[PDB]
């Protein structure tokens, strides 16, 4: 069902590497700063019900079912294995607002949350924006629940990641905001339904296409940080580039930052180019400090992976637009 209502939610940008929003969880609400996870389909937030050893939940806002006059008990546990850490709880519903939609939902209660990586965490929790194919216990995904409501323009929803006083970010719900983005957007549809991957037809490193030759898969997740690749292919790409790697990401010296080739990642018709601007953290141009990349190694295990991550680092650049009624993703040049 469709309607008129497009709604908006207003992320903020931490040092580029993290991008959260605002939801609220209960009656009276009890807020949180989430990720809008496109890599993920689960919504999940600390516990009240964590133990205070897990020094994560310390530094993090739980949340109290006890203060909530909404929350209906479920307990089933939840085991939530990403490939940066892990995270396991238990069900619980309660009403969620998200930029000015309530919707009742199913989410997870978090009671173990490691130091690695969560104490590094800006954010509270993660709003997944996957499909209910990749949703751990087949919880219904919160934007199905949204769709349910027949509120939305349409059956879509884009993110705008912008660069380190102004808006960090932006997702909206129902549509696309052209204020955003210019030109047109091109679609490349999904390999299929159930996970945001697209095939990705080759990598080039400056003018010559060196990786994925014979064409990738491409998978592109608006919860993770950078662009990112099997350690295989990043070992090649960072010989290409010229990096030496550091334990967990690549550096490059510091004044050869400017110097390093673009970066181009083919996707349907188009060629979607990075140059060192678009990737290289160019803190310093000293000959003395050594430079991070936006690019890591990330292993992806099956079925979704081995595949390339489309993270904060090509959203970025190219403003994305995820349809789930034609099973597609849309990118054009952000402004
Ligand atoms: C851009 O800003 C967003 C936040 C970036 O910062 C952080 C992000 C994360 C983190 O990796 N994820 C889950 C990733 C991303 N989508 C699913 C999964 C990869 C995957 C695994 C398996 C299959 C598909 C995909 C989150 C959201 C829990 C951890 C710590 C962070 O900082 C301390
Ligand atoms: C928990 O929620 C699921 C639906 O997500 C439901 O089918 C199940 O029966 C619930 N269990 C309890 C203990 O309420």
């Amino acid at each position: 069902t469709l309607g008129n209502t497009t709604s908006s939610v207003i992320l903020t940008n931490y040092m580029d590497t993290q991008y959260y929003g605002e939801i609220g969880i209960g009656t009276p609400p009890q807020t949180f700063k989430v990720v809008f996870d496109t890599g993920s389909s689960n919504v999940w937030v600390p516990s009240s019900k964590c133990s205070r050893l897990y020094t994560a939940c310390v530094y993090h806002k739980l949340f109290d079912a006890s203060d909530s006059s909404s929350y209906k008990h479920n307990g089933t546990e939840l085991t939530l294995r990403y490939s940066t850490g892990t995270v396991s709880g238990f069900l619980s519903q309660d009403i969620i607002t998200v930029g000015g939609i309530t919707v009742t939902q199913m989410f997870g209660e978090v009671t173990e949350m490691p130091a690695l990586p969560f104490m590094l965490a800006e954010f509270d929790g993660v709003v997944g924006m996957g499909f209910i194919e990749q949703a751990i216990g087949r919880v219904t995904p919160i934007f199905d629940n949204i769709i349910s409501q027949g509120v939305l323009k349409e059956d879509v929803f884009s993110f705008y990641y912008n660069r380190d006083q102004s808006l960090g970010g932006q997702i909206v719900l129902g549509g696309s905001d052209p204020q955003h983005y210019e030109g047109n957007f091109h679609y490349i549809n999904l390999i299929k339904t159930g996970v945001w991957q697209i095939q990705m037809k080759g990598v080039s490193v400056g003018s010559s296409t060196l990786l994925c030759e014979d064409g990738c898969l491409a998978l592109v997740d608006t919860g993770a940080s950078y662009i990112s690749g099997s350690t295989s292919s990043i070992e090649k790409l960072m010989e290409a580039l010229g990096a030496k790697k550091r334990l967990f990401d690549y550096v490059v010296k510091c004044n050869e930052g400017p110097t390093l080739p673009d970066i181009s990642f083919h996707l349907g018709g188009k060629e979607y180019t990075l140059t060192s601007a678009d990737y290289v953290f160019q803190e310093s141009y000293s000959s003395k400090k050594l430079c991070t990349l936006a690019i890591h190694a990330m292993d992806i295990p099956p079925p979704t992976g081995p595949t390339w991550a489309l993270g904060a680092t090509f959203i970025r650049k190219f403003y994305t637009e995820f349809d789930r009624r034609n099973n597609r993703i849309g990118f054009a040049l952000a402004r």
